[PDB]
């Protein structure tokens, strides 16, 4: 056998990734060697790119959605680095808020204990955030991501707390921070007000009742009827105690039935079909003539004013709306328009308090009962006034961290106003809603559809309630002047508190006296001031990160506005919106130039993962099973703008993609491993097939790059994979295998092939480096030729090379046109496939071909079809309009296995000379 006389063509680069063992070593080296700092220090940086990290909550281990997020950020950041830019990417953690505090409260409950000291309670929350920040940081690094993880930002840093407070101060000084009294979301489980981002709408079952309020005797006399009762529909019997009015649609017809029920005429047919009221209408009245009549509450016998409500709907209900100003925002405004009582006797824990006794609103037995528990007994107490009881299902607001349904309570809270004109930085006058809508139009959204998701929210959102009644967060640290009952926004007071926060953190707001928290020129008047003890919405904390990270560090951690932020599409309701709003107050523009969103990680069926459903796949399990480079390729090679399903089949497909990339890289490294590096300095004469491959490589490289610039990594990876599978493996490597293994190492044509393979390996490395960074690091570690060719110590020295310059190509060389010869190749292979079926031949090398069209390079035909002979032979096998196939009129060469030998078992002329070489 002559196998030992072939070129060895091997590389130390292994076919097996052994990713579970090798990736941790790579990532630990990048940490020890400070690779990100090295990236930022790269001397030839040209241009800047800032990605501003949206901070995860510092609670719990990372979930799969965190990995998706940081991997996508890493690909985007690494692309910009390898394009040559100085990168800014400081990851951060969201350390305050119910996401941390609720965990402490649940632990205290489970341990059967309490912690009432505010400093010690906050210390427990702060230690909890410190613990999981370190856990999450190290779990991020296990993904192979690069950023300033050894100097991340933290909302609990004292300087950061001061930054958040200084952001709040800017909002106050521009006149947008005001107190309001009105019903808002109230979570009784954590005894706190909430705003929209802290509410999760879920389906919930509820009573649904139709209740008769009888008109008082004097109102019946005014209306000239013997019996009349307005029927209301409500899903909240627990607010009936607080009824003050029944609101009707203005200028609308109301039908009185024979049994004496008064409902909107437009709803009578539906209501009679339900059995709420009887079918016979006796009289019709205009609601304008019913206004200021009075009815009687059947629950507590109190008066109820018949009023006219703006936008009373006739789609559902009865057209008569039970109005409780203490527990509904539109009810509140109507009560004020009619100067009615605001009845609100539900405490911070959602229980009826002594106000139901003092005001005669509800029987004393209900004192202390939770409003939701009391509803069944309230419904029974309604007696004959209850015309119909149903149970319905509806989407209902729940607290984001306690998961309990919220209620609504009239309360005094602090708000950022949306429709209050304020002075713009350029001197003009606009409302916050107007500025934010203008700002959104200047932001690039990827996908574009995200723009209108955020725009619709800004169009419809109410004033933003900022004040919370928990302890773990930044306080709304203003004083109330008792002489004025107004807050003190004097700059000397606010800057004094801000400076204290920067040096000592916000604990002092609880510990110091009012006098110790005031400037020395105010301390004799300290008796007139009281502290506001509410803390800020944690969404204000995170909406302020642009100011605390980008602006307060003066560009050292990135520019404001950032170039890119990248988060789940659920951040339209969260971080995108709060950052937009705060940036529009401070700067009158969004603090980001571009928003890229991704979907959720879901299970095999497309459902969200939760321990309740038992479908959770841990990040640790996924990484140990597949390796991080496979998980990273799974992300990049899929439609990450939508939900990504975790299933064995999809990860097996990704592993097959990774194997094809890795096997291709291994073949390349193996087949230029023996090349004399003196080749790199001299020009080469490339064949037409060589040139076709170089020109194809340039064409697909432009396509991969354009797709990756759009963040369409699927499109670019499909282009790359098709090139690797078809032109590279299917055509070029197949055609080149004979020369690579059987030609002399000194053969000039073989050396030119190796140069093409080096150029191809180089482009594969550049384009895969952002995604498969560990693997390309390993490629360079095993190929001295690649490192010298690219002038690269390691993966962080990669640049986009000019193949033309490195291979000394001539500028006006006319591109190859292989359309005719590739059409012949495809037709030959189909004919060859048929002959292999019949058993006529086993291989293309056994064949000779005579091509009808003599306008084709015959060496190229032989190369591309891998026949052993182009021309006429003696034993005809088949004929087409395009060619005739014969058995090759030679023996198989024992060394190269081509049918080119004149004598049996004797090396062909090429092999003979290679074997004799001195
Ligand atoms: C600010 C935002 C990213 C928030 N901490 C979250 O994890 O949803
Ligand atoms: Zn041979």
């Amino acid at each position: 056998e002559y196998k030992d006389t072939l070129n060895l063509n091997t590389t130390t680069f292994s076919m097996k990734g052994n990713l579970s063992v090798n990736e941790p070593k790579t990532y630990a080296k990048w940490q020890e060697q400070q690779a990100f700092k090295r990236m930022q220090a790269r001397k030839d940086n040209h241009g800047d790119f800032t990605l501003h990290d949206g901070p995860p909550y510092a609670n719990g281990h990372l979930h799969l959605g965190h990995a998706l997020n940081k991997i996508l950020k890493d690909i985007v950041v690494k692309r910009e680095y390898f394009k040559g830019k100085k990168i800014y990417y400081t990851p951060g953690w969201d350390c305050h808020g119910l996401p941390i505090e609720q965990q402490i409260l649940e632990r205290l409950e489970k341990e059967k204990t309490s912690l009432e000291n505010p400093t010690l309670f906050r210390e427990k929350c702060r230690d909890h955030a410190k613990k999981f920040l370190e856990i999450q940081k190290n779990e991020f690094l296990q993904l192979g991501v690069l950023g300033d993880f050894e100097d991340p930002y933290k909302t609990m840093d004292f300087k950061f707390e001061a930054s958040i407070y200084r952001a709040l101060v800017e909002v106050a000084k521009k006149g947008l921070l005001k107190e309001r009294h009105k019903p808002i979301y109230w979570s009784y489980a954590c005894e706190s007000a909430l705003a929209e981002a802290e509410v999760e709408y879920k389906m919930k079952k509820s009573p649904s009742i139709f209740v008769a309020f009888g008109l008082k005797k004097e109102s019946l006399e005014k209306l000239k009827v013997k019996k009349a009762s307005l029927v209301i529909w409500t899903t909240t019997p627990w607010t009936l105690y607080a009824n003050v009015a029944i609101a009707l649609k203005k200028d609308a017809v109301y039908a009185l039935t024979q049994k004496g029920y008064l409902v909107a005429k437009a709803l009578h047919e539906k209501l009679a079909a339900l059995g709420v009221v009887d079918n016979e209408i006796t009289h019709e009245f205009n609601s304008n003539d019913l206004e200021y009549l009075v009815a009687t509450n059947p629950l507590n016998q109190r008066d109820s004013l018949v009023a006219l409500g703006e936008h009373v709907g006739l789609e559902d209900g009865t057209g008569a709306v039970h109005t409780a100003p203490g527990h509904g925002e539109e009810d509140y405004y109507l009560g004020l328009r009619y100067n009615l009582e605001v009845l609100m006797s539900v405490d911070e824990k959602g229980c009826y308090d002594e106000g139901i006794i003092h005001n005669q609103l509800l029987d004393e037995s209900y004192l202390g009962e939770h409003v939701f528990k009391a509803q069944k007994r309230i419904i029974e107490q309604l007696g004959d006034s209850l015309l119909l009881e149903q149970e319905i299902e509806h989407s209902y607001p729940h607290c984001w961290r306690t998961h309990k349904p919220v209620i609504y309570r009239a309360t005094t809270q602090w708000f950022i106003l949306m429709d209050e004109p304020f002075i713009q930085n350029d001197g003009s006058q606009k409302t916050l809603r107007e500025v934010a809508l203008d700002a959104i139009e200047k932001v690039e959204f990827v996908p574009s559809s995200g723009k209108n998701r955020l725009k619709t929210m800004i169009e419809n959102r109410p004033d933003w309630c900022l004040s919370r009644q928990r302890k773990w967060g930044v306080p709304l640290a203003f004083f109330i002047d008792k002489r004025t009952n107004k807050p003190c926004f004097e700059s000397e007071v606010l800057e004094h508190v801000a400076n204290l926060f920067e040096k000592k953190g916000c604990d002092v707001w609880w510990e110091y006296s009012v006098k110790d928290l005031l400037p020395p020129s105010y301390q004799e008047d300290a008796k007139h001031y009281e502290k506001i003890m509410h803390i800020l919405d944690v969404w204000f904390d995170s909406g302020s990160t642009f100011k605390a990270v980008l602006e307060d560090y003066h560009g050292e951690k990135g520019q404001s506005p950032s170039d890119v932020i990248l988060e789940g599409s659920d951040q339209h309701r969260g971080w995108f919106q709060s950052s937009l709003l705060i940036g529009c107050v401070l700067n009158n523009q969004a603090p980001f130039k571009k928003v890229i969103t991704h979907g959720f990680i879901v299970d095999e069926k497309g459902e969200k993962m939760s321990k309740s459903k038992g479908n959770v796949v841990s990040l640790d399990k996924l990484l140990k099973t597949h390796g991080s480079d496979v998980v990273r390729l799974w992300v990049a090679f899929n439609d990450y703008q939508n939900d990504l399903r975790v299933s064995q089949t999809f990860f097996t497909q990704t592993e097959q993609h990774y194997k094809k990339f890795r096997n291709t890289l291994k073949f390349l490294l193996a087949n230029f491993s023996d090349m004399d590096l003196k080749n790199l300095e001299r020009p080469h004469n490339f064949s037409p097939l060589d040139h076709f491959m170089l020109e194809t490589l340039e064409t697909i490289s432009a396509g991969v790059n354009s797709a990756f610039e759009e963040h369409d990594f699927v499109k670019g990876l499909n282009i790359l994979m098709a090139f690797v599978t078809n032109e590279l493996s299917g055509i070029y490597l197949d055609a080149c295998k004979d020369s690579l293994y059987c030609d002399s190492k000194n053969n000039e044509k073989r050396q030119a092939i190796q140069m093409v393979l080096l150029a191809t390996a180089s482009k594969l490395c550049y384009f895969l480096a952002p995604i498969l960074t560990h693997t390309i690091e390993e490629v360079l570690e095993h190929s001295q030729a690649l490192r010298i060719f690219l002038q690269a110590k390691d993966v962080f020295d990669l640049k986009d090379i000019s193949v033309s310059e490195k291979l000394h190509l001539k500028e006006f060389k006319k591109p190859e046109n292989f359309e005719a010869v590739l059409a012949l190749r495809s037709a030959f292979n189909e004919e060859l496939d048929r002959l292999k079926k019949e058993g006529v031949i086993k291989n293309s090398l056994e064949c000779a071909i005579e091509v009808k069209e003599k306008a084709l390079d015959e060496n190229l035909v032989e190369e591309l079809l891998m026949v052993s002979f182009v021309g006429i032979a003696k034993e005809k096998l088949s004929e087409t309009p395009a060619f005739t196939l014969f058995k090759a009129p030679f023996y198989k060469c024992p060394r190269c296995w081509r049918f080119k030998s004149e004598l049996e078992n004797t090396p062909c002329k090429r092999c003979e000379q290679v074997l004799k070489e001195r």
